């Protein structure tokens, strides 16, 4: 066992939304892109092998998988279609997660409160708060 699948794995699905919408705007993403995106409610699959850690996200607007391993930056291809820079660490049993791309940055946090997951995306003074439920 570790910390990280104790917490973490599983299939999750979203239960609830706030200022998604925002966040988005701040980050850049488009109109109908917005609107599309904003609708979805995906199920997020964590899965972890020896030290590599998969996340899909999956839904009616797109479905992602980012697969990493702990302080080791990777290539991402966001739902959004930019083409980030990422690194996720293990901070305090909060998985953080910082894309970076045309001079940019945005950090996405991961954390088991209670029997939820949430998920924080902040740009800038911008977070969004999406919270999950086990399926
Ligand atoms: O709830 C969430 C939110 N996600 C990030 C996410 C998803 C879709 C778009 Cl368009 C953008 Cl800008 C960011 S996630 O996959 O990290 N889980």
């Amino acid at each position: 066992g570790s910390h990280m699948c104790d917490a973490f794995v599983g299939t999750w699905k979203l239960v609830s939304s706030e200022n998604f919408d925002d966040y988005m705007k701040e980050v850049g993403v488009g109109f109908a892109t917005r609107k599309v995106a904003g609708m979805a409610k995906p199920n997020m699959i964590i899965s972890v092998n020896g030290d590599v850690i998969t996340i899909k996200s999956e839904s009616t607007f797109k479905n992602t998988e980012i697969s990493f391993i702990l302080g080791q930056e990777f290539d991402e291809v966001t739902a959004d279609d930019r083409k980030v820079k990422s690194t996720i660490t293990l901070d305090g049993g909060v998985l953080v997660h910082v894309q970076k791309w045309d001079g940019k940055s945005t950090t996405i946090k991961r954390k088991r409160e209670d029997d939820k997951l949430v998920v924080e995306c902040v740009m800038k003074g911008v977070t969004s708060t999406r919270v999950y439920e086990r399926a």
